[PDB]
């Protein structure tokens, strides 16, 4: 019990690539327990359970699909099993699909409202019941700039993203007299394979293919910083959120954007 | 001469409360009108006549909002019966008020079609014409549950917020446009939606007494100590529609006795 | 006949740009206005005729804001000539352009004393009488600068933030009577306070080049490529002045062309 | 080997309260510490020992923040004692509550003075040399007071509703550098400021009982019911001052037990 999340058991969804691995990395850093997540029996990367692992807590891989109620389910019971009671929650796998509103695929926009807001629904209503019979719990949904501010062409993804940050304040505040936080991370850009390959896109429908031009046009238009943010860094956000100085920060957006949210 | 002579809107969800009032406003500043709800014989039998007593042009047309193909029938019958429809005040919306633990499944999927998707739905099958013809205005009626929080309101909180979200993509899409796309976001106003929760509370909490538990109601959240009303809700839609706001674009217009100011 | 019929308002700094259209669209909605500058002799000879052509009562009163006496002596002038001050419109403001390293003292002071305390002093001797007549409009012109920041604005963001903080608690402080306060937030307008900045951008970065430095201007921050209008600011003025913003309090109305929407 | 280890920081009036507490957190954290408020010797004769407990180097200067020349006094202390000031705190601050008619001239100008303008003063007078070497921390005390509105504090809304727009300004001027500005914005916390305030309230509204007092100042306004700590407020600060915050700039880490959430 030296490390700050010590004992503590987390879930964190989507956690094979980008920003939920970069998280699940460092609360394992930070002392706890972690419980990785994706569609995959064999995720792509196949060394996500060595790589987080390595901070000497207790790890997991269960493959489930998130916008399957069912199988959220199945991912809490697997972890209760295996490693415990949830303690922490990260509410993170999410997917994009750009296009014009005229014609957004009627699909598209469903999946990227189930995924990237009802997911998170079901799972915090899985797991409010055991943390507040424990008198504890941290629920951290990963939203983005995009659910404060809207961008062209992603109307279904700065809908949802709209909408998780509302849910994390109603509920944030139906566990504001108990020790179960709810919050919010917004990052702006970080360079994952979501937006890789929007950069890929814009680099060969109008930068003639070239892979720099389109990164600076794309993360120029929007970030002061001219930098990525990166995963360690929403990582270290969601260590900040989960330790005890953070016991009375509820319902609000931890904004990791580089300037895009100030202007 | 009125500030909307000529203007063909469509306003979901009109049957009732604020919808009817927005429809009721729009006339008054001198656009036709298309009425909306779910039913062949909506339960106020007068709607048409109370809408059609400014002078313009008024239909009704039954269609379920969560059903995209009733959608598109709502604006082909408005395309055909008054022209090309210019302003869309995206209105239907319902509640349901439960902690998180408890929140039915049903009624969150309901919630976010009804509240969220059907807008999009709506909007999409609009924009064409709107851009063809370099005029439009779309309304969505959001709610200040779509800036803050509540308690027992997950699903709509969640669906007002997104709606707002979907609002501004819609608008800076729209930027270099004649069409503007905006949110209204009234605080409480005194409709069968939220008459049903203060029963609620009454019974819950106060023996049943109405005037005690629609006080205990207002005042939790709104500092003003009265209701917004569904005429001022309209004249909100009004002032978006009218070409003082050809360049409000993106925003919420908040009509809430004060409470986001708090 | 006019929403605002026979309403006494008091637009300060309304002898150019933002303030002059609010005055003009104040008067055409049937108010009786005083206008306001710094000159016993504006350097537009005009703006009393130009207001006065929408047929009600018009006066001038020089008077500079960042004198609380001066504040005091122009509300004097009202209630003397026209009678008691109901819509009031703080609007005059300065912008200094600076890094923060170097921006002058004594410029950051005289941007906070006009563009945020001169409207708590308008403010504080408005107030007793629109209570004592229940009934009043305080509409502050802040800016989108008011809720999100520029580079080498320091002074000018903080005091329009400011200005939209005290903006809510006045509402909040007023939120059971029939007086309201409320902001209007505009993104950029032709006017003289930005054409200097635009002519400084030109000679910094573009060779004198006013067109260019114009389109280069507007499209680092707004999305509909295009200056919102002193009329459109007006029209938000009569908006939140009339019935229909009686239980609007609190709140920023803006008229930004996307600026805080993205 | 900590996290600060080597940083020299400044946290102005830390004799008390949330910058006391501030303080003891970044020593805790490994950074050098000056602390300082208004007195030669501050009414706590043991702060220095206090912080100095974490085993870094503690100083303390005597400073109105009001008088810019003895901000400048401060941070040059700071150089010649310990070294380039490198992780600026913007803590000390006061509070007046009166409503805005009888709100007192001078405590206006007084509130302005110190909780917006003492923060641009010394932020002028650190950036030239965090931008030399390359690296800062810019963290200004805001509060809730900074993003809402609540009634009788305009002065104390409006400045810290201007700190936030100033954070903002600072954080887009820097942003391509290794310096950032940010602030945090507590709710209610249990220090001095607040004890005074629920005395009123108690004297004035509940015969004197301090307990029923302050259950009803919390609950108003807080619904975690409880109290912010000093403490949190400092790991706050720790996080920002962080290499895991070099990307977070210009916002608002909000510490308030769901007020701005509902
Ligand atoms: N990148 C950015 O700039 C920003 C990203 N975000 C958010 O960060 C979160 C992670 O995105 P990022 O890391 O960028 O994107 P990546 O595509 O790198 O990672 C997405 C993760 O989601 C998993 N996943 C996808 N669909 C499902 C599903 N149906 N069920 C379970 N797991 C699923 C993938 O795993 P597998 O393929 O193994 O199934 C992968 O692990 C998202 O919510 C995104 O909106 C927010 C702001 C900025
Ligand atoms: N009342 C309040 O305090 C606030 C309400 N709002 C929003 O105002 C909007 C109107 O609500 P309000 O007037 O209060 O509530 P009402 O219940 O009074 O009116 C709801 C309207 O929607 C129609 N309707 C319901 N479901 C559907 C559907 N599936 N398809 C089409 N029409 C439908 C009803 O017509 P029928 O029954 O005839 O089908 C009725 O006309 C909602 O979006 C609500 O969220 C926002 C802020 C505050
Ligand atoms: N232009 C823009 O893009 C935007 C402007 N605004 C705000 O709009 C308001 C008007 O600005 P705008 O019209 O652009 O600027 P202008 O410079 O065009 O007008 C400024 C007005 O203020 C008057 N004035 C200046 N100092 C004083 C003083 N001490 N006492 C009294 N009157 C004074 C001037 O009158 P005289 O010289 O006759 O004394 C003039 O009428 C300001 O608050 C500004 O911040 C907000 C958003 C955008
Ligand atoms: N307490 C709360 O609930 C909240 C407080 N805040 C902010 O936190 C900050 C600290 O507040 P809090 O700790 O509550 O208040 P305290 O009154 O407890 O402490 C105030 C500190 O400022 C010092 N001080 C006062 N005037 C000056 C001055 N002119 N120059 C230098 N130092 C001065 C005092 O030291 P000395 O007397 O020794 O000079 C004391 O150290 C303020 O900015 C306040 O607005 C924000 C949100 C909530």
């Amino acid at each position: 019990e030296k490390r700050v999340l010590s004992g503590r058991v987390a879930v964190v969804t989507g956690s094979t690539s980008g920003i939920g691995l970069g998280i699940a990395m460092r609360l394992a850093m930070a002392g706890a327990d972690v419980v990785l997540n994706g569609r995959r029996q064999s995720p792509e990367d196949s060394a996500i359970v060595e790589k987080v692992a390595a901070y000497g807590t207790r790890v997991r891989y269960f493959a489930a699909n998130m916008k399957d109620r069912a199988q959220v389910e199945a991912l809490i019971k697997f972890t209760e099993k295996e490693l415990g009671a949830v303690e922490i929650l990260v509410n993170n796998a999410g997917i994009q699909h750009v296009s014009p509103v005229e014609t957004f695929p009627s699909d598209k926009w469903d999946e990227i409202i189930a995924l990237n807001l009802t997911s998170a629904f079901h799972a915090t209503q899985l797991c409010l019941p055991s943390m507040r019979q424990r008198g504890w719990g941290r629920i951290i949904n990963i939203a983005s700039v995009q659910g404060l501010v809207g961008s062209m062409n992603k109307s279904a993804y700065c809908a949802a993203k709209h909408g998780l940050i509302g849910f994390t304040k109603v509920v944030a505040l139906e566990t504001a007299t108990t020790g179960i936080t709810c919050n919010a991370i917004c990052p702006g850009y970080v360079y994952t394979p979501l937006v890789e390959e929007q950069i890929k896109a814009v680099a060969e429908a109008k930068y003639g293919g070239d892979m720099e031009a389109a990164t600076q046009a794309f993360l120029c238009e929007k970030q002061p910083a001219k930098a990525f943010v990166t995963v360690e860094q929403v990582g270290d956000a969601a260590v900040f959120l989960a330790s005890p100085g953070a016991d009375m920060i509820r319902g609000t957006t931890i904004t990791v954007d580089g300037g895009w949210v100030a202007q």
